[PDB]
């Protein structure tokens, strides 16, 4: 703590406040996260600094002193939420959307292969730099330890306590649609409102499309029954390749939902390139 000179407060996270800080020693600029300490967390967090991938925000150090916990992450200047706000008028170019989705899927495939889940993916957690790269931040913290519910998977909202890697694919699918249309896909303001907004778009799930759904802890036979909408109306003007991938990312049944690995081979990415975005820092 004493070894860092806090510059600015980057923002309040799910498990603590994040500050832009300068390592008074090395002089390097980093992201200092003050965790708002169990031995389990310590061990879990420790394994995370071993995970290294170009599309994952690197956990540099873990400072456990005076019974306090500080996580030191690599620093990136902008998150996707701010970039989207800045591109509100023209929207993000499709080539850049495709590049970002491609890199994010690589990041997830890597984490998923190590059995590490994010569980709370959202625009605020996706950081970008001037080189055209995008990285996932806060990976694996959920397991170690006005909340947005917009990117929450159906199985989580229905009471399933043993979620899988599929929950991250759902969140990513929601973010994908948002970049294309420039509007949140399911902006619920409560757990039931979130669930109903999903049902009104993709249809109320039943035993046909999702075996075992009526046995979920929070499922109620009294749920209204809405018909499914066509994706052409939900995410215009995404082409057929894109709509195809999106539908596979938003399948109700977690077991039918596409994996990050398989999505990487989807036809939507046949013409992927790596454009450099115009960032205003
Ligand atoms: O560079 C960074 N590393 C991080 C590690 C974790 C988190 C985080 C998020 N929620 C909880 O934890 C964030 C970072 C991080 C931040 N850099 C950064 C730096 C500046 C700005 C933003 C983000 C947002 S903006 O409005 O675009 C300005």
């Amino acid at each position: 703590m004493e070894n860092f000179q806090k510059v600015e407060k980057i923002g309040e996270g799910t498990y603590g406040v994040v500050y832009k800080a300068r390592n008074k020693l090395t002089g390097e600029v980093v992201a200092l996260k003050k965790i708002r300490v169990p031995s389990t967390a310590i061990r879990e967090i420790s394994l995370l600094k071993e995970l290294n991938h170009p599309n994952i925000v690197k956990l540099l150090d873990v400072i456990h002193t005076e019974n306090k916990l500080y996580l030191v992450f690599e620093f990136l200047h902008q998150d996707l939420k701010k970039f989207m706000d800045a591109s509100a008028l023209t929207g993000i170019p499709l080539p850049l959307i495709k590049s970002y989705l491609f890199q994010l899927l690589q990041g997830l495939a890597f984490c998923h292969s190590h059995r590490v889940l994010h569980r709370d993916l959202k625009p605020q957690n996706l950081l970008i730099n001037t080189e055209g790269a995008i990285k996932l931040a806060d990976f694996g913290l959920a397991r170690a330890f006005v909340v947005t519910l917009w990117y929450r998977a159906p199985e989580i909202l229905l009471g399933c306590k043993y979620y899988s890697t599929a929950v991250d694919i759902w969140s990513l699918g929601c973010i994908f649609a948002e970049m294309v249309t420039r509007r949140a896909l399911f902006p619920g303001d409560s757990e039931i409102d979130q669930l109903f907004r999903i049902f009104r778009t993709l249809g109320t799930p039943d035993e046909v499309v999702w075996p075992g759904v009526t046995s979920m802890p929070d499922y109620k036979p009294s749920f209204p029954k809405w018909a499914r909408q066509d994706f052409s109306k939900v995410v215009p003007p995404l082409d057929e390749d894109g709509r195809s991938l999106l539908s596979q990312m938003l399948h109700y049944d977690p077991n039918k939902r596409i994996s990050a690995k398989a999505a990487l081979a989807h036809p939507f990415f046949q013409d992927v390139t790596k454009p450099v975005p115009h960032l205003r820092l």
